[PDB]
């Protein structure tokens, strides 16, 4: 038998291989940072500096045969390709006509990914995220932004996995019209435009690819040579200590929708949707497509688009088209693909697509039961209500009558429940509905007592603007305030008011608020209260679970409600 091969490390780049190559130190367009190989190429050295070294080699995955070749004297390259990532046991065997002989055994790492390569992510989660037995079978879903890592500090690691059925990640941009993201910053406009560079419009791209695969992460011990970083290498890690769960990219949103009123022209979904397969392919620990168009027919950043006649079509045909795809990559991976939508629930919006329609295809659609009112206007509301609260005047809550100044009101007002109710009047069966929550405030001041309509009602005043704050108080734009930031700063331990405010809740509404008096800062919310009345309105209706918006927001609480409203 010929001398058994020793294998050679430090000439082999360490056994560290990739079906994936990732710019890691540049800028530019997606399709020149982010190069995907259907096989990784192997690159294995070894040597036989003693004795015979014999005709041929074998080498070994796990006690299988994955490549042979020729021995070249007492040094050998062993070149080969590989589909498949992973940890292996490699060992690779001398032959000649008297017999084999095997090197010690050395692990192999090809990445890939879904994360196949990846040990179980290490957690680092706020032990005030509680342990539940929640049914497998009910929706408990948040969504993870992408910039929550910097400012925000909020990481991958950070999230109580355990309590989550889907993660939704937020947000994918499509290439093409984007005006509104210049409503975030020239900054991000321009990180966008950098992005598009030879992408075609209406083709799906990564935001910020530092934040996403380069930023070396030292709790999931990424290294100068890790070929995948960032949020993205964290998630694949993430599915492998939780394989049941489920991640989706989330598409579009508030600043990111702007191409979607281009989905008129089938065209444009075609390029889309065939984007969509290959951004699939090539991030494997991804589950399905989150479709986040604010909105079909209008109403969104950009003031001026919108079509009420055409776009509710496109919304249909569209979601038909991703799911004719979805079921092509089930076919080919034998892998199980979800189609979901984050909607707008507002009588105006829900009227401008056939949801009933539009749901056959989907799995599951995503209510956007916040954001009712807010500091982009002097008019105080419950923000993410499930009922009409005693704000509201005689006619607001079901439409027809008239406001303080005589304006007749349309439709409905704005609460979860009507939301949820008309579009189960549509026809949309009540268990592919998710009921959303809110882990955040909207704010004002100058909402102070003289402006009051009802005295015990702080909703019934009128306020100067937005409430204002620093981020260590969870106020990261004017307006708008982290729940953690609410408890630390607004509510306190006891949930009995600090820093001069009250806390309030309306009973009907189904709806906290804290009140500063003397300032007159105002904030409307999500608590422990009113979450888990949407849990029992859930169960009630047979909805299919809960989701949240944003996990980084909360410090557990907001989660821990979910889980117990809906046991």
């Amino acid at each position: 038998a010929p001398t058994a091969p020793s294998i050679d490390m430090y000439g082999s780049n360490n056994l560290q291989f990739s079906k994936i190559e990732l710019a890691m130190e540049t800028t530019s367009g997606y399709n020149d940072m982010v190069k995907y190989h259907e096989l990784a190429k192997i690159k294995v050295k070894f040597n036989q500096w003693s004795g015979t070294s014999g005709d041929t080699y074998n080498v070994y995955f796990d006690g299988v045969k994955v490549a042979t070749g020729a021995i070249t004297g007492s040094q050998t390259t062993a070149s080969f390709e590989y589909g498949q990532g992973g940890l292996y046991q490699m060992e690779i065997e001398a032959c000649d006509a008297t017999g084999c002989s095997k090197s010690a055994p050395v692990e192999i790492t090809i990445a890939d990914t879904d994360g196949s390569h990846l040990k179980p992510l290490t957690m680092n989660v706020d032990p005030n995220n509680k342990s539940y037995n929640t049914d497998p079978s009910i929706v408990m879903g948040t969504y993870f932004v992408e910039w929550g890592i910097y400012g925000r500090d909020y990481t991958v690691d950070n999230m109580p996995v355990d309590n989550l059925t889907h993660i939704l990640y937020g947000f994918i941009p499509i290439c093409g019209p984007n005006e509104s993201v210049k409503s975030v910053g020239g900054n991000s406009f321009n990180a966008l435009q950098t992005a598009c560079r030879g992408v075609n419009d209406y083709e799906v791209v990564i935001h910020d690819p530092w934040a996403a695969y380069q930023k070396s992460f030292p709790q999931a011990g990424h290294e100068y040579s890790t070929p995948i970083k960032g949020n993205y290498a964290m998630l694949m890690a993430l599915k492998q200590r939780n394989p049941d769960l489920k991640i989706i990219p989330s598409i579009g949103g508030w600043t990111l929708s702007d191409p979607f009123y281009d989905f008129v022209d089938k065209k444009n979904r075609d390029t889309f949707v065939a984007s969509v397969k290959k951004f699939l392919k090539t991030w494997k620990f991804y589950d399905g497509v989150d479709i986040d168009w604010e909105f079909p027919g209008g109403g969104g950043a950009a003031a001026d688009k919108g079509d009420p006649v055409n776009d509710g079509p496109a919304y249909i045909a569209l979601m038909r088209e991703l799911r004719v795809m979805l079921d092509e990559l089930e076919a080919e991976t034998g892998r199980t693909y979800e189609l979901t939508s984050a909607i707008g629930v507002g009588y105006d919006k829900i009227e401008d697509v056939d949801y009933a329609d539009a749901v056959q295809y989907m799995d599951y659609i995503f209510a956007m039961t916040y954001d009712f009112y807010g500091g982009w206007n002097n008019v105080p509301g419950h923000q993410t209500a499930l009922y009409c609260g005693s704000f509201m005047r005689p006619g607001q809550c079901d439409g027809g009558g008239v406001d303080e100044n005589g304006e007749p009101y349309k439709g409905p007002a704005y609460t979860a429940d009507n939301g949820i109710q008309l579009l189960l009047a549509q026809g949309v069966p009540a268990n592919k509905l998710v009921l959303g929550t809110a882990m955040y405030g909207r704010g004002w001041e100058g909402v102070t007592p003289d402006t009051l309509t009802d005295p015990n009602d702080p909703m019934t005043g009128t306020a100067t603007g937005k409430l204002k704050g620093s981020t260590a108080q969870g106020v990261w734009e004017d307006g708008v305030i982290d729940y953690k930031g609410i408890k630390s700063f607004m509510l306190g331990a006891n949930n009995t008011g600090i820093n001069g405010f009250e806390y309030g809740y309306d009973a009907q509404a189904e709806a906290p608020w804290v009140w500063n008096r003397s300032t007159g800062e105002l904030i409307t919310f999500d608590d422990h209260r009113s979450v888990l009345a949407k849990g029992n309105y859930a169960k009630s209706l047979g909805l299919a679970g809960l989701f949240s918006w944003e996990i980084d927001a909360d410090n557990g609480d907001i989660l821990n409600a979910m889980h117990e409203g809906m046991a």
